[PDB]
């Protein structure tokens, strides 16, 4: 069972800039013996050359990297992708380019917070998303040789909640916490540690995201965002409407308290500089850690400016000659604007996507922080601490309960306000602190999105594999 049959691969082609990309596809493959939702299937795409004993970009059937992208967003279900898919959500263009690059692609469907089983019961809440990702990885590795590509070169990719999925897969290789769930699903008898991690704006470290958000936006009392509404625009993308508001005095009080506590949290992480010096924040949110955030934004501006991009758009920067020499971070942030209210993730009334993510068999949603549980405005339960810890990529970096991928590439746009810049920065520094390879950046004027720099992503991948 769960044996991949190469006879399932059928010839296909997709046009890419007047150039035809030939490949083979094997679709809707069940990757566990006992699935609980229709979405639990995966698609396999292989450059045609690998069925001819030939090569592509230096790769061959036996050596080709296996890109495993997911379409998870908002911790909702993520259907198995396809290079010919055009319906939102999709990263079809990335698969097209990957195949052209010579990569094998296995796109697995992933359960989400809204997924229900055969009796109408919720079966997609935490930790379903990572369990499915692992099951798919195990299916791939179990089928080494049968499936084209090098199973020792699996590289996950994802955006937003999907970025957290990718990061978690890389950080929690062969963790025993997920064995019971994987066993129940009848997942393939193989490992799930991967080669590398690609993650765009990973929405992770949820239990500390509210504190990080306020450390960043406290003092900015108006918020602005677009909320999805009924109806869809081109290719299934939901329609959106602008919504804004002003923080109540109570929210402002909560904001200050959350920002204050971020100092304690950040300091106890014991993050360090290359020379071992401890990064910190004072009671007012100032300090060596704040300088790192400032410098990343300065570097972001410098990179864009160096390539001919005009950076006069946001406030706060100081330019001397051709160099960005300083930044009034508070000014930049006000210019950027606040997106979410307070708390930004663990809402007191349990109405956020994250609250729903932490619901379970009997609770539609739960709190995942002591603060929101204590100040809940509705009857509520606090999610299991062990579960919260288990889905936080960071938990595995300060311990030895898994096999962590050695290569990481993380991106978070400088215009992305879905979570504080501190969130991805913490992951990046912690990875460096524990000896793991990390390529990190805050791309100038890039919003909450991903897969916008394929040239660099693939160059990074080829660098690791060649």
């Amino acid at each position: 069972r769960l044996i991949f049959d190469a006879d399932w691969l059928v010839p296909e082609q997709v046009q890419v800039a007047g150039q035809a990309i030939q490949y083979y596809a094997a679709r809707n493959i069940q990757y566990v013996q006992h699935p609980v939702a229709a979405i639990q299937v995966l698609n396999v795409f292989v450059p045609a050359a690998y069925l001819h004993g030939s090569s592509v970009n230096g790769y061959q059937r036996a050596t080709a990297p296996i890109l495993m992208p997911n379409t998870v967003g908002g911790y909702l279900p993520g259907p198995a992708d396809d290079p010919q898919r055009v319906t939102w959500p999709t990263n079809a263009g990335t698969i097209q380019q990957a195949l052209k690059r010579g990569y094998v692609v296995v796109a697995a469907g992933i359960r989400g917070r809204t997924t229900v089983d055969k009796s109408g019961q919720r079966v997609g809440q935490a930790p379903a998303f990572i369990v499915d990702m692992k099951a798919a990885i195990r299916y791939v590795k179990y089928n080494q040789g049968r499936l084209p590509g090098d199973t020792n070169r699996i590289i996950t990719n994802g955006t937003s909640a999907g970025g957290a999925t990718s990061a978690l897969a890389g950080a929690s290789g062969n963790s025993a916490y997920f064995e019971p769930a994987l066993t129940a699903l009848g997942a393939a008898p193989a490992t799930d540690d991967i080669f590398a991690v690609s993650a765009y704006c990973p929405i992770h470290n949820l239990e500390h995201a509210d504190m990080a958000y306020e450390w960043q936006f406290n003092g900015i009392n108006d918020w602005h965002r677009y909320q999805p509404v009924a109806g869809t625009t081109k290719n299934g993308r939901p329609k959106f409407e602008p919504v804004s508001g002003q923080l109540t005095v109570e929210e402002q009080a909560l904001s200050l308290a959350l920002k204050a506590q971020f100092s304690t949290y950040l300091n106890q992480l014991q993050l360090t500089a290359s020379d071992g010096t401890h990064l910190t924040l004072n009671e007012a949110g100032m300090g060596s850690f704040r300088d790192v955030v400032r410098q990343l934004l300065i570097s972001s501006a410098q990179t864009a400016f160096d390539q001919g991009t005009d950076i006069h758009k946001y406030a706060g920067f100081v330019v001397t000659g051709n160099q960005v020499t300083d930044l009034d971070l508070s000014a930049y942030l006000k210019s950027l604007t606040r997106m979410k209210a307070v708390p930004a993730f663990d809402q007191l009334d349990l109405t956020s996507p994250e609250n729903n993510l932490f619901g379970d068999a009997t609770a539609k949603a739960k709190h995942f922080t002591a603060l929101a549980q204590t100040r809940s405005t509705v009857t509520a339960q606090l999610a299991d601490a062990e579960l919260i810890q288990a889905i936080n990529p960071l938990s595995y970096l300060t311990t030895t309960s898994s096999q962590v991928a050695k290569h990481w590439r993380i991106r978070h746009g400088a215009a992305d306000r879905d979570t504080s810049f501190a969130i991805p920065i913490i992951l990046a520094i912690m990875l460096e602190n524990h000896g793991y390879g990390i390529d990190f950046a805050l791309p100038w004027d890039i919003p909450h999105s991903g897969d916008y720099d394929l040239g660099d992503l693939f160059s990074w991948i080829d660098g690791l594999c060649q």
